[PDB]
């Protein structure tokens, strides 16, 4: 046990009993450096309902440094590239040891409700979203089912 370690876990403690709406997650129960995570697609987004799971990896300068966070469910968002990867300040140059997984998992749960970035990390996501938001919306449904089938595997 360590600083970090030991503050994971009352990152945990929080997730166990207040944990945010929409937003779920839990350290694996040997290892409290890598934890698994999931943010319901939310209410009336073309994302509603995708069950969209994410893998935090944690290290001992935390909270003074962020983890690495990326989606394992395919997205079709223009915060997100192609690795899973999320292009957000909060988790980059404009991290605060203040922040925690529940701040974490809300703040990506957020980008859903705006689509907005200003330099897209999937840039046919912001076009089509423009453009075409007929398709935008029907591939995004279409991720939003696979995340469905993953959970059937």
């Amino acid at each position: 046990s360590t600083p970090a370690r030991r503050r994971l876990m009352r990152d945990f403690k929080r997730m166990k009993e207040d944990a945010p709406p929409g937003v779920s997650a839990s350290p694996l129960p040997d290892n409290v450096m890598v934890w698994n995570a999931m943010i319901i697609g939310p209410a009336d987004t073309p994302y509603e309902d995708g069950t969209f799971r994410l893998l935090l990896e944690f290290d001992e300068e935390y909270p003074n440094k962020p983890p690495h966070v990326k989606f394992l469910s395919e997205m079709f968002h223009p915060n997100v590239y192609a690795n899973g990867e999320i292009c957000l300040d909060i988790l980059q140059n404009r991290w605060t040891p203040t922040y925690d997984v529940a701040s974490i998992l809300t703040s990506i749960q957020s980008l859903f409700n705006d689509p907005n970035p200003a330099s897209p990390a999937n840039v046919e996501a912001a076009t089509l979203f423009k453009d075409h938001k007929s398709q935008y919306v029907k591939r995004v449904k279409e991720t939003v089912e696979k995340s469905w089938e993953d959970d059937m595997d």
